[PDB]
């Protein structure tokens, strides 16, 4: 397995992204800690040789230094939480603005100031974090605090590769179009015509359909593994084509 | 002037860019209302022909909102207030982070969300955000919070711009390297040697100098301006080769 | 003037954006050279004050080495020489793919490597290159030659940058979106039905316009001018939210 | 089961360095590869190796690459890897380096495109591997510029193929190393007037303490030749080490 020997913690494993690299990671031999708010529909996740889970809520400072304290080691780092809000600037109010700074960055933040120490005194770590197109990549629109929030992201990603590069740290994020995960669909049936909805969403895309989960996890999969060891600060784009012009 | 009838308004306009800004746009012939939360330096400006001045903390919705219902109309926007807190992700506090998140992002949001509908009621304006390139530009090193910041502003540009050009309505930001301004300055003297710190900052600049404010001033002139009406959703550099 | 006493050599001036970018620098006060092959055209430009002409084709070394040896002192050499060529890599024969590179890129090199020494022995130069979005910026169909020419011309500039920095050189390039320009119409009625062309090209505009020869100008005055001395490295994008 | 099952791939300039790394990589994971490069004897090494098969092909010569593509049926990867580094300012550049860099870095994937890309198009479905640099457009680099010029040039191109035929079912994408341990850049050390300290200059790029190898290079290459990418297009794709970060 290409992922062999390697201890692996994420976020919202539960569903989408989270789950396929969950289970993509478990398939190339890690040994996966997956975590999600949502405890039943995680706990399907044991089932899978490799997987073991855990609740977490990762806007609760106190529940991850706990599991911090937990964990003995840790190779890798994969932050995937964060909510897509639909709206312009002039549609967001304070309590979405803060929703999405507190679960899409503060949350990063959070996990890699509890972890990093880990990495640190190994002299080695990967920190992979879940960012988007729609962000300092290019402009999206009725994505306000989203694009702003996954923009942040990179900030943060290149920062924490510019300040432990020589500590042996990498880190680096994934920039992706539209994924055809379970939040996706329920953006799709929430508009007035869902119908409608999912073309809007199809234009983007040129090649005439949507990445599944599976293919940003096997990203995710060349990330995690020493394969990409020369590989850190980069915001890495999967994206069919949308930002390209 | 080059900027004859345009009303501006800006934060953070008492010292360093906005306070270099401020005068720019009022010597190239706009209405400038300058903003800040220091009182006493802020009222300086005054004896400039063009400048009237309002007290105002950006990280204050009820203050912003309440500003924004005193202004009949403006042309351009220009937000400027940020701090740059030193060090790295595990330097940073939780008071440290949302101090930052607060005035840096927060404050921007809340100036947008609050004028930005008079600029669509006139289908014309133009939103100027102050970046650096210790953001999604680049990677620098004791600037997590900041860089974080500053890359946020990037998506929250670029977000604006999208949503709103076919309403007549402009967005871009402006990525200084190092400029010499009383924060810096406070920055360098805040280390253990600052005579050290002051050439770790020169170190970034291959040209052996800092950036006045004066010339963060003029590059904002040009965005201000009509000549840049076709230019709308960049992150402008201006960094003297660090970012090369 | 906000050109006063700069020296400026441009190419491609009889018409278009060299031709905007010549007049615009005279306003401004500056001493213009600007040049051309098409003499009858460039003769017109005499009439302006500060501008004096020349006849050059940027794809002759001879004729540029003999040019700069003519020339005493510059402050900026803006290279504009560019022809677009329109198809896919399928497209392309040889001949259309060296002709691009000649006339695109090779020229670039040659004024460079001609005219930069002379800035080399003031310790002071600028150095402005035409490059296009459709480039390393972003994927345009249609465009493979000239794409493949206008990205070469970042690479160029950004090296020339790196190269020359502590010597006083600074190099930027600008990458516009569409500039109604002669060669743009003259694509346009290339076309089998020019009508319909005329709305494929808005289509990549938000704004419903393209720019003009003269907005392209005033970016152009702005990296030219010492305003903008702490700007060096960069693509300038200025394309009405085509890249956004 | 290897993960390039089933695709054929030809590359150039696949007798050393990241070239040779490529095609022995492409191989192990089960591809059907067809390795080229202009240096025969050492090209042939390479046909011991389980799914390698060789072919001389100078990549500047438009009559040769015409011929070869008559004779391939098909393909599903062109990997373009020919190029060669010149060291020096523009002032160092005179006419026949220029060209002589501009006609390996860049012409020579303009003409291989032209001559495969129909026989991705007649099937399609495609997907065109480019080598650039970070010395590019991606970053200003020192003693580097007629390099930086073409590898700039070879992203332009990238882009323009993946936009021009997204809808046919063509991917193209480039790959930006930093330093990479071949024997060309044994060779660019060697040159210098003392090679001790170019290979500290080699090293300050690189904050991690070293230089990628052939094969890093080649594992990112894998990923962008199997269908585990196919939803990546348009990219210069950063393997720098942290070069280009700051
Ligand atoms: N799907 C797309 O089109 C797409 C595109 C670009 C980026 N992304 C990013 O990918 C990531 C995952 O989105 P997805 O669509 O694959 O999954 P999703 O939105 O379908 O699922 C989100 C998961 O996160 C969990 N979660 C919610 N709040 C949490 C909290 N406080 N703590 C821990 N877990 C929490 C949920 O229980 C759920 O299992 C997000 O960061 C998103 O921004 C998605
Ligand atoms: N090297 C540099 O100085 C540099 C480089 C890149 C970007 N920037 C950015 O330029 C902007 C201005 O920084 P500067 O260093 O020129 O000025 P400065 O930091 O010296 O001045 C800051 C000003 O903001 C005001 N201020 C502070 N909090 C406020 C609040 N809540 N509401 C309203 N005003 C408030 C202060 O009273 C002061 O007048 C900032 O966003 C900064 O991040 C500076
Ligand atoms: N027009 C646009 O939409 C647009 C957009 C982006 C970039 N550009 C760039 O701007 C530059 C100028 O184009 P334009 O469209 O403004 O002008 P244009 O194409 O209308 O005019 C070109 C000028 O170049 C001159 N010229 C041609 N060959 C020459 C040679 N060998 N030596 C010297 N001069 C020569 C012609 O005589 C003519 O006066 C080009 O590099 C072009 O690629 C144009
Ligand atoms: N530090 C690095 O080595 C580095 C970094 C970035 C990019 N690259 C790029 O990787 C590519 C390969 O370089 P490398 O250093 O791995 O290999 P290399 O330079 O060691 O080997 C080059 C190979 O190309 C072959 N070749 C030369 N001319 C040819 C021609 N006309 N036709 C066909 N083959 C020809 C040679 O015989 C040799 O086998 C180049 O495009 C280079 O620019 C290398």
């Amino acid at each position: 397995g290409r992922l062999d020997g390697k201890v692996i913690i994420l976020t919202a494993a539960a569903q989408g992204i989270g789950q396929a690299a969950a289970l993509a990671f478990a398939r190339e031999g890690a040994k996966v800690i997956a975590t999600d708010i949502n405890e039943s529909k995680l706990q399907e996740l044991e089932k899978y040789p490799g997987i073991q889970t855990r609740v977490l809520d990762v806007t609760k400072k106190k529940q991850i230094d706990q599991f911090a304290n937990e964990v003995e080691r840790l190779d890798v780092l994969f932050n995937v939480a964060g909510f897509v809000h639909h709206g312009t600037v002039l549609d967001c109010e304070e309590k979405d603005w803060d929703f999405s700074m507190n679960l899409n960055v503060r949350s990063m933040y959070l996990m890699i100031k509890a972890f990093l120490p880990k990495m640190l005194a190994q002299k080695s770590g990967n920190i992979i974090n879940m960012s988007s197109v729609a962000s300092s990549v290019k402009g999206v629109v009725n994505r306000c605090v989203y694009s702003t929030t996954k923009a942040a992201v990179i900030g943060l990603t290149k920062s924490v590769a510019a300040d432990f590069i020589q500590q042996g740290i990498r880190c680096n994020c994934v920039c992706p179009g539209t994924v055809d995960t379970p939040s996706l669909q329920e953006r799709i049936q929430a508009r007035g015509n869902p119908e409608e909805a999912r073309n809007d969403f199809l234009k983007r895309q040129k090649t005439g359909r949507f990445a599944t989960a599976e293919e940003i996890a096997m990203l995710c999969v060349y990330l995690a593994s020493d394969e990409s060891a020369y590989v850190t600060g980069n915001p890495v784009i999967i994206d069919g084509g949308w930002s390209l012009g």
